[PDB]
RNA sequence: AACAGAGUGCGACACC
DNA sequence: GGTGTCGCACTCTG
């Protein structure tokens, strides 16, 4: 039905609108012959049938070249990454304009709640390479070859990329504005308010690929759903529900017995700070086992227990309107500060976010009161992140305006920051939901 | 043994 | 007590 734009049919892709890249080079640079690391007899054959399945597909070509830098591949077959740090250290610098996967969904509006999502294919190959720079990226063969297309490994690949196919959509954005398309470098999403609306959509938008020379792939295509994954997430109704994938991986896993372990449990738990309240404080038992003995007293247990509880019992996040406002309610704790960004669907605040941040070593030394304080401006600057200097009303269990206003060091900071009442206005004192940090009636 | 971007915790150097 | 630059963990997105 639409044979040209699905890699799977419509064959390899190539950018039309995109002409040859030419990759300058460092004023004061030389070619680098680099000896081909040994690698194996799975990682030989496994890209054995890749580096067949390009060449005579044109994007490989027999070469020699001055430089030589080994390939990489790796797996999930394989993939014919290419080690170059020497290349890519001789290439210059470009400003970047790869997006901010934190804040992209912040441009999701709750008028668009079908979406479509579509990863593309192979896309660094859709870009040409010049013939003059083709040589920087060569490497040695048996059964010297180098890329006619765009590799990866390469340093502005990603970069590269994005201009290119943001610059070939800017054409679509403004022609279907009731649309909207949200482009994480590769992949895409595209969100309607109905169903056909959908449909409309990703029957354009997948025509207009087909023809740029890009392929998304069909397997991957989640097309018109109610709820699709996208970015590590599950989006369904301008909401973000964390994976249950994600959470088996740290379900799953057995108690950390050595700080390595605790690591990469802080380190992907941490990934999900957003959706547990008050988070910071509840780990803070764990942190010192990282650097430094290893005693798993009680606290430790407890703090491991209770952050795991936490993801089972994960809510859905709003996804941050920018046409609204935001309140931040925020609570201090033995210098800890916690707090939920919320903002409003009717009758209801609706969490955005959970904030927490440990106190800095001098903040934490200051008195319960003043802790507060330090406690309103970390949160603040971070849900910044979010809010995009929207206006933001700051609540919180203790009356703190006043002292803002009239104290008796970092103050004139933080003054300055709370202070700008065209984006921060003080709100009253309320009573917060230990859990979920969410105001008492 | 590759890249770009992001989250958070810890340290080091320098500076009043 | 305050204040500026780095580096090293773990992690995620593509």
């Amino acid at each position: 039905d639409f044979p040209q734009a699905w890699a799977e049919t419509g064959g390899m892709g190539l950018a039309v609108r995109q002409a040859p890249l030419i990759i300058p080079l460092k004023a004061t640079s030389t070619p680098v012959s680099i000896k081909q690391y040994p690698m194996s007899q799975e990682a030989r054959l496994g890209i054995k049938p890749h580096i067949q399945r390009l060449l005579d597909q044109g994007i490989l070509v027999p070469c020699q070249s001055p430089w030589n830098t080994p390939l990489l591949p790796v797996k999930k077959d394989y993939r014919p990454v290419q080690d170059l740090r020497e290349v890519n250290k001789r290439v210059e610098d470009i400003h970047p304009t790869v997006p901010n996967p934190y804040n992209l969904l912040s441009g999701l509006p709750p008028s668009h709640q079908w979406y479509t999502v579509l990863d593309l294919k192979d896309a660094f190959f859709c870009l040409r390479l010049h013939p003059t720079s083709q040589p920087l990226f060569a490497f040695e063969w048996r059964d010297q070859l180098t890329w006619t297309r765009l590799p990866q490994g390469f340093k502005n690949s990603p970069t590269l990329f994005d201009e290119a196919l943001h610059r070939d959509l800017a054409d679509f954005r403004i022609q279907h504005p009731d649309l909207i398309l949200l482009q994480y470098v590769d992949d895409l999403l595209l969100a309607a308010t109905s169903e056909q609306d959908c449909q409309r959509g990703t029957r354009a938008l997948l025509q207009t690929l087909g023809n740029l020379g890009y392929r998304a792939s069909a397997k991957k295509a989640q097309i018109c759903q109610k709820q699709v994954k996208y970015l590590g997430y599950l989006l369904k109704e301008g909401q973000r529900w964390l994976t249950e994938a994600r959470k088996e991986t740290v379900m799953g896993q057995p108690t950390p017995k050595t700080p390595r372990q605790l690591r990469e449990f802080l380190g992907t738990a941490g990934f999900c700070r957003l959706w547990i309240p008050g988070f910071a404080e509840m780990a803070a038992p764990l942190y010192p086992l990282t650097k430094t003995l290893f005693n798993w007293g009680p606290d430790q247990q407890k703090a491991y227990q209770e952050i795991k509880q936490a993801l089972l019992t994960a809510p859905a996040l709003g996804l941050p309107d920018l046409t609204k406002p935001f309140e931040l309610f925020v609570d201090e704790k033995q210098g800890y500060a916690k707090g939920v960004l919320t903002q409003k669907l009717g009758p209801w605040r609706r969490p955005v976010a959970y904030l927490s941040k440990k106190l800095d070593p001098v903040a934490a030394g200051w008195p319960p009161c003043l802790r507060m304080v330090a406690a309103i401006a970390v949160l603040t600057k971070d849900a910044g992140k979010l809010t995009m200097g929207q206006p933001l009303v700051i609540l919180a269990p203790h009356a703190v305006e006043a002292l803002v206003k009239q104290p008796p060091a970092r103050m004139t900071h933080y003054q300055a920051m709370l202070l700008d009442t065209d984006r921060v206005q003080f709100g009253p004192v309320v009573a917060l939901n230990p859990a979920t940090l969410l105001p008492l009636p």
